[PDB]
């Protein structure tokens, strides 16, 4: 049946493929314009940041609205030809891209999941009463971007160490 | 010599000044000051005052993940990269330069946004402590731009010089 390789190519090239909706559909709705939007898709955003309370998607700072650009202009030209690299395999040309994916990502989230831990988003903050109140609605948003951060190293730690690649 | 020997001569002088730079200045916002002389603390101020920094004193909790990232992950890697350009021909270095790269880069991305584009008055969250004028940031981008566009030259010289593949 399928190797444990090839079965990770298969996860990875899933992560890659979903990711694309996801960036256009939602995370992209932070930095464009909300007329390239249908109203449709404009409240499925509302209904994400009202359940999960996410102080940065909603209106996102400097410095995570800079990452933003970063997806937008790096990050989502390199998911189609990701997801077509593992889904293929044997396309060596893609480790030195995947571990600049990786590293990039991963250090986008750490100041994230430290942000929705750490920081505070009472009315006193700048967030002004937009965010995770308790403990257990700080692991509820970090619920959704981990999975962000652990999928990249896993393919940092694949890159680097497959002789295949 | 040559650009290839003088630009490994330069990253090593990079990587071999960014040790003080880190221990006797950047960590003094992750670290407790306590273990800092009196003079150490004094040069710090003069910066913050001087070119108005409104992140190295009271960092945010992105800013201070970033400083914890440069405390674990950057400086044992500093004499380990001074060794490898300073004697030459190091192919080893290739793939953990490329992760330091692409890390000090996106680490360097919201701190030259926030720097040129976010809001420093007394009503923000920074309280007036960073800089008002065009031309104090870019005195501010000065001191942080060359930590971007240094990895942005290694990052490109491990990718294509085949010595180091
Ligand atoms: C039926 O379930 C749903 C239906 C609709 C939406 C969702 C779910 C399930 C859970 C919530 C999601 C909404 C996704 C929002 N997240 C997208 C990724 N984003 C990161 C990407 C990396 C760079 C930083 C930002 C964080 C936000
Ligand atoms: C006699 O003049 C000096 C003497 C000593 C130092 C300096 C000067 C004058 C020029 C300024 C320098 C001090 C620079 C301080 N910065 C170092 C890099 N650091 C990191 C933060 C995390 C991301 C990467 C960059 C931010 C703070
Ligand atoms: C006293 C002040 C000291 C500091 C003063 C400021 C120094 C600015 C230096 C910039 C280096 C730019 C190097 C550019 C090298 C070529 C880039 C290139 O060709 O890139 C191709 C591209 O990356 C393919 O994707
Ligand atoms: C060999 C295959 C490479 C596949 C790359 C796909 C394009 C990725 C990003 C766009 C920007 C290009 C790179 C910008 C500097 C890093
Ligand atoms: C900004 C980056 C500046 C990097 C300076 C590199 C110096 C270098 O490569 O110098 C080549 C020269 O021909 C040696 O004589
Ligand atoms: C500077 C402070 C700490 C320096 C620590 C230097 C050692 C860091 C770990 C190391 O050298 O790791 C190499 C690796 O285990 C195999 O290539
Ligand atoms: C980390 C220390 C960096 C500086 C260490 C200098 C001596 C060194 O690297 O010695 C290794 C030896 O030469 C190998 O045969
Ligand atoms: C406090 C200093 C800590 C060590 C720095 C290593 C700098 C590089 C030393 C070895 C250079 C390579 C060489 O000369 O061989
Ligand atoms: C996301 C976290 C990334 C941090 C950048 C780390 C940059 C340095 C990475 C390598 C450090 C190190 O000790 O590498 C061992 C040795 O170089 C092997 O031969």
């Amino acid at each position: 049946t399928l190797g444990a390789r090839r079965g990770l190519e298969w996860f990875l090239g899933f992560y890659f493929l979903s990711h694309i909706p996801i960036t256009l559909l939602m995370d992209l709705q932070g930095v464009l314009p909300r007329d390239l939007y249908p109203v449709e898709l404009r409240n499925l955003q509302q209904w994400y940041i009202e359940e999960f309370k996410d102080p940065l998607l909603q209106t996102p700072p400097a410095w995570f609205k800079s990452f933003l650009f970063c997806e937008l202009v790096f990050q989502l030209p390199f998911f189609p030809i990701a997801a077509y690299a593992f889904f293929k395999g044997g396309c060596k040309w893609i480790r030195t891209p995947a571990i600049i994916y990786s590293v990039h990502t991963m250090t986008t989230l750490i100041p994230i999941l430290s942000t929705l831990l750490l920081d505070d988003f009472s009315k006193a903050s700048h967030f002004r009463g937009q965010g995770p109140k308790t403990f257990q609605e700080r692991l509820f948003l970090i619920s959704v971007y981990i999975p962000y951060f652990l999928i990249p190293l896993i393919l940092l730690l694949f890159m680097v160490r497959n002789p295949y690649y």
